[PDB]
């Protein structure tokens, strides 16, 4: 008994997490059983662990020996009936065999790992008490307590839950029905940064400025700064980072001044609630959201298996923007559009193969590297089948209207043109051809009024999408000889099985610059693909004429059905003959103020842009210098050009965290991170070194392509100190767990930064500056808080009191130690110290 009480109560003596004892706790025994034979004094190099002398209960005890007298082949185990004088010898008898085995070893590594194995084994200390779990993607999460005498180094004055865009108030937004919930929940993945707490709100802010200014900052070089960002997981964080965000780029670059200086800072949001769109807009156009029911409408008329396909029709209305007739200078709301992201209708489809070919169960994206691999021959397949049964029909039907279409700017995915896994940019997807064809002929032929028709003919229904040409929004403008040379139609059907009649006409308005004019093939379906013409000498056969009416028309030696590959449908896409080689229809932005009270304007300028998602997450890892993304990037920058980006993504490129607990840090994306200023700078990140960065930045300047910084504050993963917290255990919304044992209990969470990394070096750095250059931004009160940023206090070290919570960690609701006699926690602060009698009192 006497020995092995603790040798002082110092903080010192144990092994301790803000004061507090875990299962796996070592300490300072008085003296150390030397090879089981003889007591002497330790000294501060003899720890033992806590459960070789103590258990939180006896059935605990209990099974420590019976474990434990397994792994030192000691031959007994004890039954719950036995006496407690026999489980106190046991463990005293394995104490000895525990110093004659390190000495044995000269270590105590092998009991570090002896302990922590049974640990593990028990209720309280897995993650059997952490249920029920609930839908979060990675099984749960826990909501830290605002105000607890136990951790008040975690107290908070915020996490405020919830504040989306359409909920920033903490009331759903009477202006936008579309959502009818509160668009978007608080807890997404990993640990949730607070994004309503005012010294966090100003960090972000500083980290939006380093990223705008990286090159300042990091090479000194003027010419290496992010132009424009991406707002990840906007309906996951509190809103007011949109108009910190927004605030800022007013601020620093004057978007809203002039198209100019907005198109060359151009922002956008993920936000996937039909509210966020006219919330943005209502904000001022500082960033443009996506067009999802563009998006749904693309998915489901056209990628879908061909018995879920649906009309149409929705080609043309289900969107942002009616393209029956689209004649406006400048469209209502500006967006992106896009078809697959990186993650969208990319990584569910892996999944949906995992789950039906691989591993039934599943859970969330949580997969592994091998299920992977083995997913991807599957899809790899099935992306050159005619029939296909994981992956999307029609891409090049999508991208052409995609890249067609007026008043939206296009984005197009990286996986669409090279293969979704793969070294950058080494494999053509088959649809590489009809995308890039699509993409150089929009620099030269795509402008002006649009307009879409849906006709019912033969057996099925073709769209008809009609550019007029630059200079003509209407079909009446007769426009200029470049309105003549320019223009463009796209006929499409989403039925393999469509027949004309002989009698059938499609007969398509073109605009009224095109009376009489001969035009020629830009893409063909054919009996296995489809046909790219890249030039009008290379389709001198196949040219056709409109007549009076300036009417193209089309009949059944022209349209059918196919299936193979490429098309289940019809696609055909003409241009006029005789657009000089150079021909260029695009349009650059106005130095004219801006005077609607908007920064953003969806007119000819911005749509004269496109878009590059320039990764995807299931590229492989580089072999060498050569394969690095951005090594490639910066050596292909001509490539871009061509096809006319003028604002390439760049995927996040924070060094990324290899804890494994989810997707993105499995294959590395950048979006698992622990340092957000951590760009490839400790050590390369899957993309290359910060320098490769900085390289590829540059060529992408040199070409006068901006650069999209991924901006990403909901969440931090794998912080390498831990924290006591109190917890309770929330579905995603914050709201606590039916059922659960976890309520207002202390918890050991990884929630503190090292302090030495670049955070430490960067965070609030700039703050000073930005108050003295941009006072309004601190000005603002801000609409989820009422009150202004707090740049009073800088964060150089991560830690709970910044968090709202975190996603369950398999700890167990015991694993923090207590009496349970009187049912109170251990602790070692020295004014109120408390540890378990047998230790200091035996
Ligand atoms: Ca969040």
């Amino acid at each position: 008994a006497q020995y092995n009480q603790v040798y002082s109560t110092d903080a010192a003596n144990f092994e301790h997490v803000d004061h507090y004892l875990t299962a796996e706790s070592w300490y300072r025994p008085k003296y150390i059983l030397k090879d089981g034979k003889t007591w002497t004094q330790s000294t501060e190099k003899d720890f033992r662990p806590l459960l070789m002398t103590w258990w939180p209960d006896q059935e605990t005890q209990r099974q420590y020996v019976n474990y434990m007298n397994a792994q030192l082949g000691i031959h007994q185990t004890y039954n719950t009936a036995t006496s407690p004088l026999q489980l106190n010898l046991a463990a005293q008898t394995i104490q000895t065999k525990i110093e004659e085995k390190i000495t044995a070893e000269k270590n105590t590594n092998w009991l570090r790992q002896t302990i922590s194995a049974f640990v593990k084994t028990q209720s309280a200390w897995n993650s059997d008490s952490e249920k029920p779990f609930d839908d979060h993607l990675q099984k749960g999460a826990l909501l830290y307590s605002n105000n607890s005498k136990l951790t008040s180094q975690a107290n908070s004055n915020y996490r405020i839950l919830n504040r989306t865009p359409t909920n920033q108030t903490g009331k759903k937004d009477p202006r936008y029905t579309a959502d009818r919930t509160i668009g978007g929940y608080e807890f997404l993945l990993a640990n949730d940064v607070d994004n309503s707490n005012p010294v966090v709100q100003a960090e972000q802010l500083n980290w939006l400025h380093f990223l705008m200014n990286f090159g300042n900052i990091y090479a000194n070089d003027p010419d290496a700064n992010f132009d424009s960002i991406r707002v990840d997981a906007v309906d996951n964080v509190d809103a007011d980072l949109l108009q910190i965000a927004g605030d800022y780029l007013k601020a620093a670059k004057g978007i809203h001044k002039n198209d100019k200086a907005a198109n060359d800072h151009l922002s956008i949001l993920e936000a996937w609630s039909y509210n966020d769109t006219p919330y943005l807009h209502d904000d001022g156009d500082n960033m443009i959201n996506m067009d999802n029911r563009l998006r749904l409408s693309l998915l489901y008329s056209l990628a879908k298996p061909l018995n879920q396909r649906s009309g149409m029709n929705p080609l043309i209305t289900n969107s942002l923007v009616n393209r029956t007739d689209d004649n406006a200078e400048t469209a209502a709301v500006p967006s992106y559009s896009f078809i697959r992201a990186h993650d969208s209708e990319v990584q569910d489809l892996i999944r949906d193969i995992i789950k039906a070919e691989i591993n039934p169960n599943v859970v969330g994206y949580s997969f592994t590297m091998e299920e992977i691999k083995k997913a991807f021959e599957i899809y790899n397949k099935d992306l050159l089948a005619t029939e296909k049964k994981y992956t999307h029909y029609n891409t090049a039907l999508s991208y052409a209207l995609l890249l067609t279409n007026k008043s939206s700017v296009p984005r197009v995915y990286y996986g669409d043109m090279f293969t979704d896994d793969g070294q950058y940019m080494a494999h053509k997807t088959i649809n590489y051809e009809a995308i890039e064809t699509l993409l150089k002929a929009r620099i030269k032929y795509v402008s002006g009024g649009q307009a879409m028709r849906n006709q019912q003919v033969g057996n099925s229904e073709i769209i008809t999408s009609v550019r007029y040409g630059k200079g003509a929004l209407k079909a009446t403008d007769t426009g200029d000889r470049i309105t003549r040379t320019s223009g463009v139609v796209v006929i499409e059907g989403n039925n393999p099985s469509l027949r004309l009649k002989a009698s059938d006409r499609v007969v398509v308005n073109m605009g009224a610059a095109h009376k009489n004019q001969a035009y020629r093939p830009l893409l063909l379906t054919t009996d296995n693909g489809i046909k790219a013409y890249h030039s009008d000498q290379e389709a001198a056969g196949l040219v056709r004429y409109t007549n009076d009416r300036g009417e193209l028309i089309f009949t059944a030696a022209d349209i059918k059905g196919y299936a193979n590959p490429q098309v289940s449908g019809y696609l055909g896409v003409w241009v006029p003959v005789g657009a000089a080689a150079d021909q260029d229809v695009r349009v650059a932005a106005s130095t004219a103020p801006s005077t609607d009270g908007k920064s953003v304007h969806q007119n000819a300028a911005l749509d004269s842009r496109v878009m590059f998602e320039g990764f995807s997450n299931f590229q492989a890892f580089a072999t060498k210098k050569e394969e690095y993304t951005n090594v490639v990037i910066a050596k292909n920058v001509d490539k871009f050009a061509e096809w006319g980006v003028t604002d390439f993504e760049m995927a996040p490129q924070y060094v990324s965290s290899t804890d494994g607990s989810f997707l993105d840090s499995v294959i590395q994306n950048g979006y698992a991170f622990t340092d957000r200023y951590d760009l490839g700078i400790s050590k390369p990140n899957k993309y290359g070194t910060a320098d490769d960065l900085v390289k590829a930045i540059k060529a992408l300047h040199s070409k006068g392509i901006k650069v999209m910084a991924d901006w990403v504050p909901d969440q931090m993963y794998a912080l390498p100190e831990k924290e006591v917290v109190t917890a309770t255990r929330v579905d995603k919304y914050g709201t606590p767990v039916a059922g659960s044992q976890i309520k207002n209990t202390l918890y050991v969470v990884d929630g503190k930064s090292s302090g030495k990394d670049q955070q430490a070096k960067y965070g609030g750095a700039f703050l000073e500056e930005l108050q003295a250059k941009y006072p309004e931004l601190f000005a603002r009160k801000q609409i989820s808080t009422g009150v202004p940023m707090d740049p009073s206090v800088k964060i150089k070290q991560w830690s709970a009191k910044y968090f709202n919570g975190t996603n369950i960690l398999g700890r167990g609701a015991g694993y923090v130690l207590k009496d349970q006699a009187t049912n109170t926690y251990f602790s070692l602060v020295s004014d109120n110290t408390f540890l378990p009698k047998s230790l200091v009192n035996p």
